[PDB]
């Protein structure tokens, strides 16, 4: 599924991400937006092996099983399958282990280039939320 923003924005909000670890709704849009274009359905293979999937890209390496990404840990305990989804529940918990887990949005490195640092609350601006 392709979100619109406020759309996607309106799900991230339900799904309790709005400052979520201090993280204004906002950068999680941001973050969507450049990491995937908002596509569930979006993978992209990195030169280490591991692949990110979906929504928010999260790596096979780490934080999701897709069966081909050797030492991977699986730390959300999923098939990194289930991240394509057009529910974005697994992909939204699994983000939430992640930006617990200290480097908090640091983890997205689109989010660290192009979201950290700008006017995030422009990604949620005329939404109905
Ligand atoms: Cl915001
Ligand atoms: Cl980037």
């Amino acid at each position: 599924k392709v979100f619109g923003r406020c759309e996607l924005a309106a799900a991230m909000k339900r799904h309790g991400l709005d400052n979520y670890r201090g993280y204004s709704l906002g950068n999680w849009v941001c973050a969507a937006k450049f990491e995937s274009n908002f596509n569930t359905q979006a993978t992209n293979r990195n030169t280490d092996g591991s692949t990110d999937y979906g929504i928010l890209q999260i790596n096979s390496r780490w934080w999701c099983n897709d069966g081909r990404t050797p030492g991977s840990r699986n730390l959300c305990n999923i098939p990194c399958s289930a991240l394509l989804s057009s529910d974005i529940t697994a992909s939204v918990n699994c983000a939430k282990k992640i930006v617990s887990d200290g480097n908090g949005m640091n983890a997205w490195v689109a989010w660290r280039n192009r979201c950290k640092g700008t006017d995030v609350q422009a990604w949620i601006r005329g939404c109905r939320l």
